C-alpha cells in the first residue's frame, strides 16, 4: 500500500502540501555505494540485468535523501539491445552497435520483444523495487522515445551530428518511419509490463528531440510518443498511472507536446518555468528545470536557485521539483540533500 | 573595388534583386580539392598559418558555386592559442588543451594577443584572400565569442556536458568574469585587424550559448558579445562593415540579441524562420536556418526546402540564406551547387 501521493498528484495537477521531488540518474556515480554495486555487478551492462543490484542503487538514493519517488534502474537502450543488434557499454567511448539499422530490409526484419519474455529482466526489477519499497514511494518505469532509440540504432550509438539518421530522414523517410513505428508498438508494449509489474508512474525519454526542425520534430518523434501515450494505460492497481514525456532542448515545441495526452512535459534549465507555465500550465502539469551543474555551487546558492525556480511557477498546483538532466558523478553527496531539502522546506509557501 | 554587394545589402536590410547565399564551412572536406590542400599543409593547424594555402581552400568553393560572399579560413581557438595554452588538433579525437584555465591565477595570468603580432597569421590570409579574390565577392572575418572560447579554454577542448566551465561560474563567477571580460577585450582587437586587413564583414561564433540559462545567457555570454559591437568599428574602406551574432540553439534568446547592436542573426533549423523574423525582422537582419543534413536529399527535395525557408521569410528585404551548421564531408559536390542555385533562382520572386 502506498503512503506518499505527492508525486502523483502533483503531476495530475492535484492540491499537495509541499512540491514534490526527484533527480534524474539519482542512482549513479556521485553515491560512493553506487560505484560500489556497480563493481559488484561487473559491468554496467548486468548491473542493468541483475535484479537485486538493480534493486539496491535504486533504494541507495532514497536511504539518504527523502525524495517523493524512484526511478527503476535500467537502460534507455534496454529495448534495441533486445533486438538483436550488438550492444555494448564502453566505460570509455560509449554505448555501441556492431549492426545499425542501415535500410529497409534491416527494420522489416527488425522484431518487436516479448517484455515479459526478452526483457523481462526489467520487469523483474520492478516487482522487486516495489516490493522493496514498502509503499514508501511511487516507482517510476521510463523507456526512451521512439525516435532517440532509433537514433542509437542507426547512428549505431552516440553521434554528435546525428549524420545518419537525417540522412535517411530526408532521402528515405519511408524506412525511417517503419521503423519509428515499430519502436513504437514495442515500447508501448514495453512501458505497459512495468506498470502492470509495479510501475506507479512512468516517464518517456526523447532526449535527442531538440535536434530537430518544429516539423520534423513533429513528424517523426511527437506523433510516435502520442502513439504511446493513446495505447499506455493510464490507470492500475486502484490508481491512475501518470505519464510524463520528456524532450531535452525542445522547450519551444512545448504547445504540441501539451496536445499529447500526455500528463507531464519535462523541462530544462533551457526554458523559463514561468513561461512554461504560462504557456500550458493549466493543461499539464511541469517537471523540474534546474541545471545539474548549480548542484556544484555553495549550499546557500543552491537553495536560493530552488527558490528562485519555485517562483516563476509558486501560486499554482501542478509542478515536481526536478534537474534538466541526471547528477554528475562530482557532485558531492550532501549537496544533493541540500537540494532535496531546499524543495520541500521553500515550496510550502506555494501551497497555502 | 567590390562588385557584389547582395551579402552586405542583406545584412542591413536594403533592397537586394535576389536572397544571398553562403554556407558554414564551404572550404571543408566535402570537396575534393580541399582534402587535398589540406595535405599540402601537412596538419589542420598548419594549414591555418599558411597564408597561400589558407586563402586558397576558402576560393575552392567560389569556383565551383557562385556563391555570394566568402570567410576566410581559420579557426575559433585561433585566439586561445596564442594565450600560452597548448592546443593541438588530434584529427581523432579533437581540439586539446594541456594548460586549462583553471581558477583566477590562470586567468590573471592570460595574456592579450597582439592580432597583428602574436596571430599576424591570420591577419595575412585576410590580405592575401582580398587581393585573390579581386573584387569578386566581399570578405568574411570570424572569431568564436567570449564564452564559448572561454568553454575549451576551461574545459580544455569540447566538452559533452561542460562540467567545469559551469562549476566555475556557479561557485567562482568573479573568475570566469575575468576571463569572459579578458576574452571580449581580446577578440575585439582580433576582429578590428580582420577588418583592417581586408574583412569586409564578420561574424562571431558562440556555438555554445545554448547550453545556459536565460538569465546566464545574458549575464556570461550576451553581455560580452555587446562589448565586442560596442567596440567593433562599424565601417571601413569607404563601407559599413556589417557584424553577425550567432548562437546555435539560443532561437529563443532572439529578442535579447537583437537589442545587441549587431546587424544580424544567425539561426538553425531549430528556430522558425517566420517566427524569428516576425520577432525581431524589423530590427535586425537573419542569417539562414536549414539543416546541412537536408543536402543528402535529391536535389529536388533540397529545392523545396529552400522554397520552404525563403516563404516565411519572403516578403521582405533582410535575409541572408545559410545553414544553421558547417557541411558535413560526405555531402555530395553538385548537391550544394544545386542548393546554391536554388537560393538565387527561387529567390528573386521576393523581390519584386
Amino acid at each position: 500500500e502506498l503512503k506518499n501521493d505527492r508525486y502523483l498528484r502533483a503531476l495530475l495537477r492535484q492540491p499537495v502540501d509541499v512540491t514534490p521531488v526527484w533527480m534524474m540518474r539519482q542512482a549513479g556515480r556521485y553515491l560512493p555505494e553506487y560505484k560500489a554495486t556497480r563493481a559488484q555487478a561487473g559491468d554496467f551492462m548486468s548491473l542493468c540485468k541483475n535484479a537485486e543490484l538493480a534493486c539496491e542503487v535504486t533504494l541507495q538514493p532514497l536511504r539518504r535523501y527523502p525524495l517523493d519517488a524512484a526511478i527503476l534502474f535500467s537502460d534507455i537502450l534496454t529495448v534495441p539491445d533486445a533486438m538483436g543488434l550488438g550492444l555494448y557499454f564502453e566505460a570509455g567511448e560509449g554505448p555501441r552497435f556492431t549492426s545499425p539499422v542501415t535500410c529497409k530490409a534491416d527494420v522489416d526484419k527488425l522484431p518487436i520483444p516479448d517484455p515479459e519474455d526478452e526483457l523481462g529482466y526489467v520487469m523483474n526489477a520492478v516487482r522487486t523495487i516495489r516490493h522493496e519499497l514498502k509503499g514508501e514511494v511511487p516507482l517510476i518505469g521510463f523507456s526512451g522515445s521512439p525516435w532517440t532509440l532509433a537514433t542509437y540504432m542507426v547512428e549505431g550509438g552516440s553521434s554528435k551530428a546525428f549524420t545518419v539518421i537525417k540522412k535517411m530522414m530526408y532521402a528515405d523517410p519511408q524506412a525511417l518511419h517503419a521503423l519509428l513505428d515499430k519502436l513504437a508498438k514495442s515500447v508501448t508494449l514495453y512501458l505497459n509490463a512495468q506498470i502492470k509489474a509495479g510501475a506507479q508512474a512512468v516517464m518517456i525519454f526523447d532526449t535527442w528531440g531538440g535536434v530537430l526542425t518544429g516539423r520534423d520534430y513533429q513528424q517523426f518523434s511527437l506523433y510516435y510518443m502520442h502513439k504511446i501515450v493513446d495505447g499506455l494505460l493510464r490507470e492500475n492497481d486502484g490508481r491512475r498511472v501518470p505519464v510524463t514525456l520528456f524532450t531535452k532542448g525542445g522547450g519551444q515545441w512545448l504547445e504540441a507536446m501539451a496536445e499529447t495526452g500526455c500528463d507531464a512535459l519535462g523541462l530544462d534549465w533551457t526554458t523559463d518555468i514561468a513561461d512554461a507555465r504560462r504557456r500550458v500550465g493549466n493543461k499539464v502539469a511541469l517537471q523540474g528545470n534546474m541545471d545539474p551543474s548549480m548542484l556544484y555551487a555553495p549550499p546557500a546558492r543552491i537553495e536560493e536557485e530552488v527558490a528562485t525556480i519555485l517562483a516563476g511557477f509558486g501560486h499554482g498546483e501542478g509542478h515536481v521539483f526536478n534537474l534538466g538532466h541526471g547528477i554528475h558523478q562530482d557532485v558531492p553527496p550532501e549537496h544533493a540533500g541540500v537540494f532535496v531539502e531546499a524543495v520541500h522546506r521553500l515550496s510550502e509557501q506555494y501551497h497555502r
